[PDB]
């Protein structure tokens, strides 16, 4: 358990299962390992789960939440924010999208971990606007129609 203020801070749990609070301001939050729960609050705040299966509150303002091959299964609670960003430490070439109920659900192809955004399809306040993979950028729309095709066809590499 770690708090910030109303200040940028920097955030980071070790193995353990932690819980880390940004407060208003611009946070930086690693989790390290274990099963995390990591609140950016207020302000553009920059998560990592890092390992382990970890729970992400971006918050309100702009949030960017970290993954990649080794991450584990993480969930994104997002409440607010006009451009939330994913950046994904595997090329475009290796991610698969999928809906779950009406969650978005991607996944690094061949691995275990899972990146999932909660009530992605129910609200836009509930959504994250763009995903990075290792250096390319695809928008909601380009997302929503992605899960489409590859639900419909795979032909994207089964
Ligand atoms: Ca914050
Ligand atoms: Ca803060
Ligand atoms: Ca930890
Ligand atoms: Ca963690
Ligand atoms: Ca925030
Ligand atoms: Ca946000
Ligand atoms: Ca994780
Ligand atoms: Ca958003």
């Amino acid at each position: 358990g770690a708090s910030g203020s109303a200040r940028n801070d920097v955030l980071i749990g070790d193995a353990g299962n932690n819980v880390l609070n940004g407060l208003a301001g611009n946070d930086v939050l690693s989790g390290g390992a274990g099963n995390d729960v990591l609140l950016g609050d207020e302000g553009n705040d920059l998560l990592s789960g890092d390992a382990g299966n970890d729970d992400l509150f971006g918050g309100q303002g702009n949030d960017t939440y970290l993954f990649g091959v080794g991450y584990g299964n993480d969930t994104i609670y997002e409440s607010g924010g006009g451009n939330d960003t994913i950046r994904i430490n595997a090329g475009a070439d290796q991610l698969w999208f999928a809906r779950q109920g009406n969650d978005l659900e991607i996944r690094i192809l061949g691995t275990d971990d899972a990146l999932t955004v909660h009530d992605w399809y129910r609200d836009a306040d509930h959504r994250v606007e763009i995903i990075h993979a290792a250096n390319q950028a695809v928008d909601q729309a380009g997302i929503e129609k992605l899960v489409e095709a590859m639900a419909q066809y795979p032909d994207e590499f089964t």
